[PDB]
């Protein structure tokens, strides 16, 4: 049942639709919302070292090397 929803570190912007984090993002790790989450690590392997391969499994809540 888990996997649907937002995290505690989500913004009031991410909790709006559409995602208002386009100009106001501060979401933490508990956010798999690709609307505000972006990543540079590729599917062949993690590049930053947080063990992530894209926003689909990016633990990083921005402000990281792969950001
Ligand atoms: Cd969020
Ligand atoms: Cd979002
Ligand atoms: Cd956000
Ligand atoms: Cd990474
Ligand atoms: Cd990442
Ligand atoms: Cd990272």
């Amino acid at each position: 049942g888990s996997g649907k929803g937002k995290g505690e570190k989500c913004t009031s912007a991410c909790r709006s639709e559409p995602c208002q984090c386009g100009s106001k993002c501060q979401c933490g790790e508990g956010c798999t919302c690709a609307a505000c989450k972006t990543c540079n690590c590729t599917s062949d392997g993690c590049k930053c070292g947080k063990e992530c391969t894209g926003p689909d499994s990016c633990k990083c809540g921005s402000s990281c090397s792969c950001k």
